[PDB]
């Protein structure tokens, strides 16, 4: 017991019978106000196969593991489920043959992955690996002869490999070798053509169980709720685990890696690499958007697990688990948008006061709620998770500062150096559009509603961004949001724009059944911005047009003329501006409604929690309209178009 | 008399819209085989035209005729793989027509040929020459609004706002081109204009969320139907979306495919960077990237690129694969023989016309000229393409050897940037042949096709850049893609050719064991490591040095015989870690089909196809009626049934795939 438990310890990591304890003790951390701490916090049943190769909820004593891989089902209890909600918690036993993966490991992992799948409740993974197990005859080995080219003289080479006829007839019928006679100087041999051994998972038949979990994962991800912890390591076949799953958790001092260090220096011949965390550490993972976020220690992990769920449903057949708001609706927004850049993540999460203390700045969202994913990466994007009066949402925010990206040096090119990049804001760059789709699929696999605040100029058009594929992943927004299920909320705030090719990816057109679109009071919207509008239809002959009409002097000409030029192309661009407002975009029915910030809010809210209750109810639409009329009155009808009205009714009828 | 817009297409490098169809005729008298054979009416179409009621109708009217800047056409075409026809949707800009700007009809007719092309399940044809959402300003008030400056004097000052004499107001009726906030400055009254609508639609936001209608609906097009789309002098804004939503594109050489022209940028960065748009979306850019798959010198030979895509591809998304009687022969041997070392994988496909003598060709896997190459200058480490395998068509993947090298072109933004040439080893998975071979399984499973994949990796890069481009993303984007995978997937490792580790695991029959099947050459090799890797973690110098005690009589002083012998001995074990790696352990751990032969590797994998094409349509009858069946109910059922014909003294031959293709065929 404490043998296990000071192995892991020496390597970092938390013994895989220890971790449903950090379980139960951060359900205490996560549980508001004691004493009133529920009784039976965490149950759980160890997930072990049986000969038959079959899954069993059997329970034993922690330790007595024949295989490198630990599953558990679980019951958590939360402020989301008091009652209690299940999770399979999949983990790599360290200790175990170095976390290999053997066939044994695969099977578990695919037999509770499968379980979980039916459920459809939230797979949790914990990284501890040594990757697909690894193996060589040894029977063979002790017993094997060489047949040389010079009897010698090592050097010349070798004929073939051989086994006296005494061995072969030893190690029957039992098909570890297949075997050619040969009768060569004057003794009989064996030639071995092909090595097979007596035992499981020694090359070839690992990749097939590597295979298989990978398929396993890649098919959870689309049907659960699917989180991955790497603490230690993930090597190749556990790496490619992680990602499958998504959402992933990277402990400090850890490495996803494909191949090790030493093994790349091998190949290459020189010392390029030091250490396994240098090619796949915090620093490469938590920047290129491979890990979700970072943490201290395996604990901190564990209550970030936590954390995420605490915004999903119990599993994929229930709605987003809403909680009584401590924040009210009834509320305005302290915090207001400026015409120049700022930081978003105040417009959502709110911010303390400038100069007050201790005051806090009111966002939209409710205060505290506001939890961000992938930070360091594609830094023209804010994605991350909230709540809204309650509920949960996917939220999605521009960035409008210019932010700062720093590729790391090569320690290939010994002349490589860390380039620095500077991204401005409201555009869509290679990254932040492939950031922008990922959140988007991410959001709608945990079906979740999602809530996007529009500040984009457009994708960067510039050569290198379009040699690095801009293009391609400004598509994938397009498809992202096609193939959304739940509420897609989309507002553009004060002073805020969405320009030309920003808006076309995003449009209620896409997908009518779920997105809506939101602007401003104070927001824009058009093609170009009124600068490049200017330039085409509104040139400087409209210019000395427009002069000639309203300039009483202009009645020599040339002189009056090019004094007021910068002036009356200030008019030009004024004249511009007033086609792209919110007045036109309601004109035209190519958004819902317009909003004012201070009430944006409790607005919608009401609207969300109307959708939401509006959709449940029909897992059509005249038949909702119908009942309102039925049960209200014909006379009470025009209150259909008035969200509080509806949530209420629905909230009530049922 | 139209002549005018015909000079003004030339002059743009571009062909005129109602001049495509003659040049459809013409292609398919060229893919015609031997005249005069030519068969009645090889090209019969109707042009798509929008009713006042916004409905789509066909119509036999005559050239230069539209009044949006926008054409369709539903197409018959008289092919070699359907004698009796096929049907196409043809839709294109009219850049004569302002400038091919997309506007309310133009948006609305593409919409609606595409629903069509969806509706009817055949494919959607797109031809642009284009130039982005269209832009105006309200024309009428423009001539008419007063400004409210600051300062008279002195208009230096700025503006407070724009406004309206109350003798205009009412001028601009019940028009509702203006909203209004009454006024009373200094004295007399001036209505301040808040908000300009404009009387003409097409102006703003109206034209964004035509764009985001016909995204939506070519992001749908490509999902269902086949798509493609050839670029003629210009794809701007919504116009370069829409060709990579279709994915599958022709770049004519010239021609630029951009988000924003080069003089805008400039404009925008206050430096002179940009010289031309094909600095940004040129073929440059776009063919050594993978948006553009192809490139043509002219709109007439992109024309023939159309028809011979569409010669792999079915007639709609409901019909089998267009078969076509082989002219090269099914029971011949493959010539050409891979080596040890590094060769152009095109000659495992297509061969070469002869080493030596001269010639006609050096025999490869496929078809005499049938390997038609995507995406040749991006992530050369990977070959994608489109072959006939006596006369079946197929997505083709083969891993290249050779060491590659790829040029990053200069960024002209960036002061200290030069033409930087790159290696790229072959056999290796890197971020970007990783992302090729996901776009190509992807893009393949949406024509229908049964994917190929002549397999030989070493794994994926897992350098510390390689690592950060990100290689687990794009790698993980294959298992996702052989998952979703719809026909057979022959995956075969030639002679010499290796599948280690990683990434065997990305493409194992475990992923899509309906669909994936595994075959080996008997010169082939597959484990989790490479022999090397093996020894030096298994067969370390304590195992090597007990070796050389058992096998060397002198080794019986000792310390210096073996340091003698380590260098020997090692070469031993790795000889010993080979034969663990061999396809004879692949096909007694069950984890291969079979062991094939390079010479009949050909003769093998075509009837086991054939076999393969003719039980999936035989199981889709029976699945229609009865979905509740398996794949084992319909396995059983045509075994027992050639029992029980043939034999069942031939029940050993359901074994052998000639034989039952033959009694397939036959019944
Ligand atoms: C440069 C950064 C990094 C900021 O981003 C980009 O590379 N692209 C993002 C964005 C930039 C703005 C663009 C919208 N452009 C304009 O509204 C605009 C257009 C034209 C213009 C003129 C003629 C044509 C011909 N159709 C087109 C544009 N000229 C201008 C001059 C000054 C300021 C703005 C503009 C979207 C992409
Ligand atoms: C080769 C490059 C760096 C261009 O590509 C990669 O980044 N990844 C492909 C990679 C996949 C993993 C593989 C490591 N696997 C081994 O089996 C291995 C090979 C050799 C090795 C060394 C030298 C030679 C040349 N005589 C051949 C193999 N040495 C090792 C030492 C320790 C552990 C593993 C290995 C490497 C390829």
């Amino acid at each position: 017991l404490q043998a296990k438990r000071f192995q892991a310890q020496s390597l970092g990591t938390t013994y895989v019978y220890d971790f449903p304890e950090m379980f139960r003790q951060a359900l205490f951390k996560m549980w508001p106000s004691p004493d009133k701490y529920p009784k039976d916090i965490l149950t759980y049943t160890e997930l072990v196969l049986d000969p038959q190769g079959q899954l069993v909820e059997m329970n034993r004593l922690p330790g007595g593991n024949e295989v490198g891989m630990v599953a558990f089902k679980m019951t958590l209890k939360t402020l989301e489920y008091p009652e209690g909600r299940d999770i399979i918690l999949i983990s790599n036993d360290i200790t175990f043959r170095i976390g290999s993966f053997g066939p044994g490991e695969d099977l578990l992992y695919l037999r509770a992955s499968e379980l979980a799948r039916a459920e459809g409740i939230p797979r949790v993974y914990l990284a501890a690996n040594s990757g697909a197990r690894i193996g060589l005859a040894e029977e063979i080995k002790h017993m094997f002869q060489v047949a040389w080219v010079d009897p010698e003289d090592p050097h010349k080479g070798i004929k073939y490999l051989y086994l006296t006829p005494q061995d072969y007839t030893r190690i029957s019928s039992l098909n570890s070798v297949h075997c050619k006679h040969v009768e060569e100087d004057g003794e009989s041999r064996y030639v071995i053509t092909d090595i097979i051994g007596k035992e499981e998972g020694l090359g070839v038949e690992n990749l097939r169980g590597s295979g298989m979990i990978a398929g396993e994962t890649s098919q959870d991800y689309d049907e659960i709720v699917t989180i991955s912890m790497v603490s230690c390591r993930a090597l190749g076949i556990g790496a490619y685990l992680v990602r499958l799953g998504q959402r992933v958790i990277q402990v400090e001092n850890s490495h996803i890696i494909l191949t090790g260090a030493t093994a790349l220096n091998k190949v290459l011949g020189r010392d390029v690499y030091t250490s396994n965390n240098q090619l796949g550490g915090v620093q490469i993972m938590h920047h290129n958007g491979v890990s979700h976020v970072t943490v201290p220690d395996d604990f901190e992990g564990v209550c970030t697990i936590l954390e995420w769920l605490s915004y999903m449903p119990k599993d994929n057949r229930s709605p987003v688990p809403v909680v009584t708001p401590k924040d009210p609706i009834d509320r305005e927004i302290e915090f207001q948008p400026s015409r120049g850049p700022y930081d978003p993540r105040w417009l959502l999460a709110g911010r303390p006061h400038p100069t007050l203390k201790g005051s806090w700045q009111s966002g939209f969202f409710d205060q505290g709620s506001f939890k961000e994913i992938m930070v360091p990466w594609a830094q023209t994007v804010v994605t991350g998770r909230a709540r809204l009066g309650g509920i949960p949402v996917g939220v999605i925010a521009a960035e409008t500062r210019t932010v700062e990206l720093v590729v790391p040096a090569d320690p290939a090119n010994l002349d490589s150096e860390a380039k620095i990049i500077q991204q401005a804001g409201q555009v869509w760059f290679p990254d932040s559009a492939y950031k922008t789709a990922q959140a988007i699929k991410d959001f709608n696999r945990e079906k979740l509603p999602l809530m996007i605040f529009a500040n984009w100029r457009g994708f960067s058009g510039g050569m290198k961004d379009m040699y690095d594929q801009v293009l391609k992943f400004g598509a994938y927004i397009v498809d992202g949001l096609r193939k959304y299920r739940q509420p897609v909320l989309i507002y553009i705030p004060p002073y805020a724009e969405v320009r030309g090719g920003s808006w076309a990816v995003m449009d209620t057109s896409i997908n009518p059944l779920c997105i809506e679109m939101y602007a401003d009071r104070e927001s824009r919207a058009s093609v170009l911005e009124p600068e490049g509008t200017v330039e085409i239809k509104y040139q400087k002959k409209d210019l000395v047009k427009t002069i000639r009409r309203l300039d009483p002097i202009s009645k020599q000409l040339k002189a009056r003329e090019d004094l007021l030029l910068p002036m009356y192309h200030q008019v030009a661009l004024h004249f511009a501006d007033l086609h792209d407002t919110a007045g036109r975009m309601l004109e035209k029915g190519v958004i819902y409604d317009i909003l004012e910030w201070k009430t944006a809010r409790s607005f919608l809210y009401w609207r969300l929690r109307r959708l939401l209750l509006e959709s449940q109810v029909k897992q059509v639409q005249s038949m909702l309209r119908r009942w309102f009329v039925e049960t209200e009155g014909a006379v009470k009808a025009y209150l259909w178009d008035n969200n509080q009205t509806v949530v209420q009714w629905l909230e009530a009828h049922g």
